[PDB]
């Protein structure tokens, strides 16, 4: 088309970067572009596979300790399933939790066993294969007639992706799944953008506006908690006022933080993998080809490698509950510990050419939904069913849709976000 993105050969490895310029700590290094990032965890895999970091300044939050980043497969594993040592409380970003930002993100992510698991029962019925597969119905259209507008809102021919479908389709799901009205749909957008993009001067870096947003979004929760409290609607929302997660119902706060880690896990990840897997799409047009030629056929592992190859969630955190010595270095009880999934899927002693983008990959062991166990990605069958349509429902109403811009990238240590990706189609 013409207008095009340059393509990129498939499998090619990023550049040499110097120890010397790997800053995890500075806001910079987050700005520079993927390649180099890609080859600064490169080097770390190799020279230090646990290393020393401290954490991100950012105004309004609270550094604290510096944290020891893993960026090795398999200690991001061996972390995620020894839970016992590698704790989820008090955090599981690398900035300190304060009781203030508690009321709104103390959720079951920031929780063990057996807590976590009588909070994570209440929901998740509804995220299970048997039942996602039953709302193929409600994805299917409300995909559909995000392509379909996309189409009618472009008589150019011209449109952003993120806005006009991969943003909208995980949001308006999420929102029907907790019964949130249409009406509502955009304001939750904006507030978990704002909560999910703090630091980005596009998006949000005055800590008084998160602050605000995070208020709107709880003070939202607890008025929709309380119409369900009264009026049972058969939404995710109502299972959540119902709950008993003891002999106990949830108290405001508990709702609050329910809700919103739904909505912004909803809202600020599946978007991504989409927008990621068109701009690659457009780089390596091969592998388009080899999918379109045989969607159903390739469907279940070209999920897996958008999935894998965007690492839509950069790295969680963990805190230790005891000492261990991992790899040769010695961590103490209370040490703050960053599990990198993006550098995890690009772990050389696991996977082969890992620097090739191939929709066939088998196996595929990612850990773009965390490493297994116990906070496993509660929405992974809704991810890769809202994946896998997504790119069903654009290979059937524009086959050749296309990245014409390089993207914007979000400004981010957490969220391997994109803002705006401009595509074209014919
Ligand atoms: C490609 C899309 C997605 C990716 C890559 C992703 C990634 C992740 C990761 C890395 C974690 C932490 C896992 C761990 O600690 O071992 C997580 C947890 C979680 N995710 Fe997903 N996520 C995605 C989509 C979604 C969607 C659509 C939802 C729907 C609400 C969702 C809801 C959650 C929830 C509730 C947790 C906390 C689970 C718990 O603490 O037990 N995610 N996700
Ligand atoms: C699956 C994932 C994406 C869900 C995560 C959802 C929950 C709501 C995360 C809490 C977000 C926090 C409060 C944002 C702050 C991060 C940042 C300021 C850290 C830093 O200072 O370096
Ligand atoms: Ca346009």
């Amino acid at each position: 088309l013409n207008t095009a993105i340059a393509t990129r050969v498939n499998g090619t490895p990023p550049p040499e970067v110097p120890i010397a310029d790997i800053e995890l700590g500075s806001l910079d290094f987050w700005a520079l572009d993927d390649d180099v990032r890609d080859g600064a965890f490169a080097t770390l895999r190799r020279e230090a596979p646990i290393s020393f970091w401290p954490t991100i300044e950012l105004p309004g939050f609270v550094a604290g300790n510096g944290h020891w980043a893993l960026t090795k497969y398999d200690d991001v594993f061996y972390a995620s399933r020894h839970p016992d040592i590698f704790s989820s409380y008090p955090n599981i970003t690398i900035n300190d939790q304060t009781p203030e930002l508690a009321e709104y993100f103390g959720s079951m992510i920031v929780l063990d066993d057996p807590r976590h698991q009588r909070l994570r029962s209440i929901v998740s019925r509804a995220f299970t294969p048997k039942v996602v597969a039953r709302i193929e119905a409600a994805v299917r259209d409300r995909a559909h007639r995000l392509v379909s507008s996309m189409i009618a809102n472009n008589p150019d021919r011209q449109a952003d992706l993120v806005s006009e479908l991969a943003g909208p389709l995980p949001l308006q799901i999420i929102c029907d799944m907790m019964g949130i009205p249409k009406a509502d749909h955009q304001r939750i957008f904006h507030w978990t953008n704002v909560i999910l993009g703090f630091g980005d001067p596009d998006l949000a870096t005055d800590f008084d506006e998160f602050m605000q947003v995070s208020a709107d979004i709880g003070a939202y929760a607890t008025a929709l908690a309380e119409d369900r409290r009264v009026n049972h609607h058969d939404d995710l929302t109502s299972s959540l006022v119902e709950a008993e997660v003891d002999g106990e119902r949830l108290s405001s706060r508990e709702i609050a933080s329910f809700f919103i880690l739904l909505v912004v896990a909803g809202n600020e990840t599946t978007r991504n993998a989409i927008t990621h897997g068109v701009l690659a799409l457009s780089r390596y047009p091969e592998q388009r080809d080899r999918w379109w030629s045989d969607f159903d056929g390739l469907a279940p592992t070209a999920v897996e490698e958008i999935v894998r190859w965007a690492s839509p969630v950069v790295y969680m955190r963990r805190t230790l509950t005891q000492d261990i010595e991992l790899r040769g270095t010695k961590m103490a009880a209370g040490d703050k510990v960053s599990l990198w999934y993006c550098s995890a899927n690009r772990d050389e002693s696991k996977f082969a050419d890992p620097w090739t983008f191939d929709l066939a990959r088998n196996p595929n062991p990612h850990l773009g939904f965390g490493g297994g166990g116990a906070h496993f990605c509660l929405g992974a069958n809704l991810a890769r069913r809202e994946i896998r349509v997504a790119f069903d429902e654009l290979r059937r109403q524009m086959p050749d849709v296309v990245a014409t811009e390089e993207p914007a990238r979000l400004l981010s240590q957490f969220i391997h976000g994109i803002k705006t990706l401009p595509v074209t189609w014919s």
